[PDB]
């Protein structure tokens, strides 16, 4: 009875994860999701989490150095694609123009100083010079986690989010509505690590699974949810 914490832009495909793993070895695994940082600190404030899968290095790489990390155990999992988008169909064109004009009303970014993608989306405005127009003009609407960017997106509460491109992409690869990538040289990289937890009681699981984590179904299914994967 594993019990797997996952930032959230990471949770549609951690249920995909899971059900493979319990196809294969008949493990289950109970999921837990939450922003990066929130789930940081219930960590360290001892929430009883067997593996953490967090959207940054930066919570991996404290909980290690903290001593709440079994060592040897952190590793690069996923590293995500922030994604601009819109559920209106031809609001968002391929070139993000559309962020520096004023045909939408609010765009969806996760608090910045606890969900990555949130940073990344922020990094993007800042690198357009849009971050302090924005910010001045109360267009950009603080969402908790990127799950929650997404959904406020999804049902059109925001014209535009930030979002994961976990989160949008369908089964046979096509993304709905509008969106737009902001080049790779735009944000600094989402590069997600996960740990396990050094008090868990289920080492042995923990490490089958963090070990099945990198083996090929796992990399297959991580890559159809559109992440890319240390080279």
């Amino acid at each position: 009875e594993l019990k797997v914490v996952t930032a959230t832009n990471f949770l549609g495909t951690l249920e995909q994860l899971a059900g493979q793993f319990a196809k294969q070895t008949g493990h289950a695994v109970v999921i837990s999701s939450g922003s990066s940082g929130p789930v940081y600190a219930q960590i360290v404030n001892g929430a009883p989490y067997n593996v953490f899968f967090s959207a940054d290095e930066k919570s991996p790489e404290k909980l290690d150095n903290q001593g709440f990390a079994l060592p040897g155990s952190r590793f690069t999992y996923a590293i995500g694609k922030l994604v601009l988008w819109s559920a209106k169909p031809g609001l968002v064109d391929n070139q993000g123009k559309v962020l520096a004009g004023n045909g939408w009303r609010h765009i969806a970014i996760s608090n910045p100083q606890i969900a990555p993608y949130g940073l990344a989306g922020t990094q993007v405005l800042t690198h357009l010079g849009l971050l302090d127009k924005l910010t001045a003009q109360e267009r950009i609407v603080e969402a908790n986690s990127v799950g929650q960017a997404h959904s406020q997106t999804a049902s059109g509460a925001a014209d535009l989010g930030f979002v994961a491109l976990a989160q949008i992409i369908q089964a046979a690869a096509k993304i709905p509505g509008s969106h737009w990538f902001p080049p790779a040289n735009y944000y600094e990289p989402i590069v997600q690590q996960a740990v396990i937890t050094k008090s868990t009681a289920e080492k042995a699981n923990a490490e089958q699974f963090m070990s099945w984590m990198k083996g090929p179904k796992a990399v297959a299914i991580i890559k159809a949810a559109g992440y890319v994967l240390p080279q």
